[PDB]
């Protein structure tokens, strides 16, 4: 009366451990994955910004060249 | 017979002169006016370009700050 | 005695054609003077605006330079 | 004699709970190692792209600097 019974109050603290420990794993993993995706997303966004910059620089050179023509 | 007659062949070389000389005036004036308007136009255009630049610079600072947060 | 009311017939066509010239030249040079002043006004505005632009551009560029240095530094740690 | 088939009953729950730990930690550290490599890949791409960006930005800025100097010079003449 404790031998499949505290082998009850141990076989289940058992799986409760195989549970909140797996959650730890999943949490850590999902966090890092999401963070990595965010970093990659910023790289793409930054490329659009640079395109917008290029456009502006090209416009500016055109305005200045005009200025020099007169 | 030359006295309102070469005062004919002179009273009209007269106004033909008051004509192509006025055209000279008008041409020069219109040219300069148009050129001045073009210069002013470029100033406005250049302000839009600078606004586009500002947007891009602000985007870039945001991307870099993100990079530093991770 | 006569080409002497008549000479000064002909010499108010050419002494007439010539002052339309002078009045046009004076009117033109007046407008050119005005034009010069207008151009100086435009120049002043452009230079004032360029100062503002240079300061703003400099501040953005300096912040970007500092951020990039920070990232490169983080990458050394 | 008995809590000795029975002691080694209980010591395959805790000698069971503990290796799920180790297998999870080894699996995690494996994925972290992989993650490190992926991050190094991203870093390499960012740095290569940044070089390209810096050169292009520099060339635009240098052309703009030269144009502005030319305008200021024209304004000295």
């Amino acid at each position: 009366d404790a031998i499949r019974q505290e082998f009850l109050q141990v076989s289940q603290e058992a799986n409760t451990y195989r549970l909140q420990n797996q959650k730890d794993y999943d949490f850590k993993m999902n966090q890092q994955l999401a963070e990595m995706q965010q970093i990659r997303n910023t790289v793409y966004e930054r490329e659009l910004t640079h395109r917008k910059m290029k456009d502006a620089y090209e416009e500016e050179i055109k305005h200045l060249k005009l200025g020099l023509e007169q």
